[PDB]
């Protein structure tokens, strides 16, 4: 890692994408700057970050990359929010945005419930999202893996209790409510951080933040992550169709001229308030939204014909 990169990784808009060789080590050197340099014990570390990459598939998008984009995020939003969180929510936000994907195979929760996939009838919400979890604690199981043995039993649970909520919130179904919820509770004048309850939905937005990022780099950065997204997206249409199912249109190949109004939709529906209530709970956070808004207005102009 360059002398050049320590001080970009601390900025929200940085992009990982022209330095994968340095993925592993950017993620021990955030983990460092964020809970110490004996936070874990390197050789159990590098060991359990080595473990996660390789429980990424090959998939377009929800990839070992997606991962340690969505774990910068977090560092970004902790680095300006230093005093606010624990060295346990610091340590177990950092562990669950690098596993908040775990084993993705290329397939949403809405293939999954509609074809009756085993992963369904075995969690019939959240379908994926549990799935990551139980495949987290399964790496932490392995022999020489366990970042958190040095913990005692109590702290222990606490951790993999944060792991588990964070990882669960990543369900954008999930995400519409606990976003709305925030808003009365900080309109109000409610919102109380000691309150476990409000702090737990906090978190929940910051990894929503986090796992959507893509929409807050700089617009070129953006449009390829876009790319990666509705390549995935298409692959599970092409699937449906084969199974006499038409997709719908975001998920339709031969539907490409639909996207620049999808991601209009997406932005408005998802991204803007997603990033507006995180800015209201967290001030310093502002950067993300102003990128979000950006991307938006780039949005527009492709529609336009400005692209
Ligand atoms: C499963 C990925 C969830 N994330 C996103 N989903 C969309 C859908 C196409 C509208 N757009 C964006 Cl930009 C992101 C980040
Ligand atoms: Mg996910
Ligand atoms: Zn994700």
């Amino acid at each position: 890692l360059p002398v050049r990169l320590c001080k970009e990784i601390e900025l929200f808009h940085f992009d990982i994408g022209p330095f994968e060789n340095m993925w592993p080590g950017i993620f021990v050197y955030m983990v460092h700057r964020s809970c110490g340099t004996s936070c874990f014990e390197l050789e159990k570390l590098c060991r359990f970050i080595m473990s996660v990459k390789k429980n990424y598939r090959r998939v377009p998008y929800h990839n070992w990359k997606h991962a340690v984009t969505v774990a910068h995020c977090m560092y970004a939003i902790l680095q300006n929010n230093h005093t606010l969180f624990t060295d346990l929510e610091r340590k177990g936000l950092l562990i669950a945005c690098l596993c908040h994907d775990l084993d993705h195979r290329g397939f949403s929760n809405s293939y999954l419930q509609k074809f009756d996939h085993p992963l369904a009838a075995l969690y019939s919400t959240s379908t994926m999202e549990q799935h990551h979890f139980s495949q987290t604690v399964s790496i932490l199981q392995l022999e020489g893996h366990n970042i958190f043995s040095t913990l005692s039993s109590s702290e222990y649970e606490q951790v993999l209790e944060i792991i588990r909520k964070a990882i669960i919130a990543t369900d954008l179904a999930l995400y519409f409510g606990n976003r709305k919820q925030l808003e009365e509770m900080y309109q109000t004048g409610s919102l109380n951080l000691n309150n476990q309850s409000h702090r737990d939905r906090v978190i929940g937005l910051m990894m929503t933040a986090c796992d959507l990022c893509s929409v807050t780099k700089l617009w070129p950065v953006t449009k390829l992550t876009a790319n990666d997204i509705y390549a995935e997206f298409w692959a599970e249409g092409d699937e449906m169709k084969k199974l006499g199912i038409q997709p719908i249109p975001m998920m339709d190949r031969d539907k490409k001229d639909e996207v620049p109004q999808g991601q209009l939709g997406f932005y408005n529906a998802v991204a803007i308030p997603c990033y507006t209530t995180l800015t209201q709970i967290l001030p310093p956070t502002e950067p993300l939204l102003k990128a979000c808004r950006d991307n938006l207005s780039q949005w527009e102009k492709v529609i336009r014909g400005e692209e």
